[PDB]
């Protein structure tokens, strides 16, 4: 009895020049992810294999599979026309700021044996207004409806153990029934997000 409704985006035309940022923020989010799954006790794995921890998709973003690559570059393109379809205005700013843009440097054990090292952009200094803390929790909430709509259509449906065979996912849920951690995780990567548009010059504002 789940029923995700995300911001409707489908009269927003993203324009041409933010295709960049679309595929910087793309690019970005997908190391955050590397980071936290290398954190989590994953590894570099051919094929997957949850009893191992083996993950394909940790790679650089460009050697990801088409499928996976192609996810990352819709989802980053749903997260630029929500912030359009809220009324925010995307212009940019700042131009030198992409120049003094440095990645974090992690340990040395974070490479896997495939050669990815995951380097998010440091943004660390990105301080947010309470304004925009506000747009990230309308967006973490709502890329949880994004995610559950998808997956609904493609055959998905809620279970108390994941399945990838039977298609079933425990994380089915409505926002507030979902677990805080995972909550918090969420509004943590959106919060990357918007700050990946300030640590690149552009200005979110409504
Ligand atoms: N929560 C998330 N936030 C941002 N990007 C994510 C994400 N989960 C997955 N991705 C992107 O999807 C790609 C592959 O998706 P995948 O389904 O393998 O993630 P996953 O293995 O963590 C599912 P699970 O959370 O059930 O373990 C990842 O490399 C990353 O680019
Ligand atoms: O589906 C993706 C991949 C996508 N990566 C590209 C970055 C674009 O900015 C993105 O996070 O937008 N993430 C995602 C989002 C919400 C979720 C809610 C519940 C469970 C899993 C979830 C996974």
């Amino acid at each position: 009895s789940f029923i995700p409704c995300p911001v409707d985006t489908s009269q927003v035309i993203l324009p041409p020049h933010l295709e960049k940022i679309r595929d910087r923020l793309a690019e970005n989010i997908h190391e955050l992810w590397g980071m936290n799954k290398i954190e989590l006790g994953w590894t570099f794995g051919k094929i997957r294999d949850d009893n191992k921890r083996q993950h394909p998709c940790l790679v650089e973003f460009s050697k990801l599979p088409e499928t996976e690559k192609n996810y990352n570059l819709q989802m980053s393109t749903e997260t630029l026309k929500t912030l359009l379809a809220l009324g925010c205005h995307i212009a940019h700013v700042n131009p030198a700021a992409e120049e003094d843009l440095k990645k974090v440097k992690l340990p040395k054990n974070y490479m896997m044996s495939n050669g990815y090292k995951p380097a998010p952009l440091d943004l660390s200094d990105v301080k947010l207004l309470p304004p925009q803390e506000i747009l990230v929790d309308k967006l973490a909430e709502n890329a949880h409806n994004v995610w559950a709509k998808d997956r609904i259509k493609q055959g998905w449906t809620y279970g108390i153990q994941q399945d990838l065979k039977n298609k079933r996912n425990p994380r089915l849920v409505p926002y507030a029934l979902l677990d805080e951690r995972t909550k918090k995780s969420n509004r943590d990567s959106l919060r990357e997000a918007v700050r990946t548009f300030v640590g690149y010059g552009y200005n979110i504002e409504p």
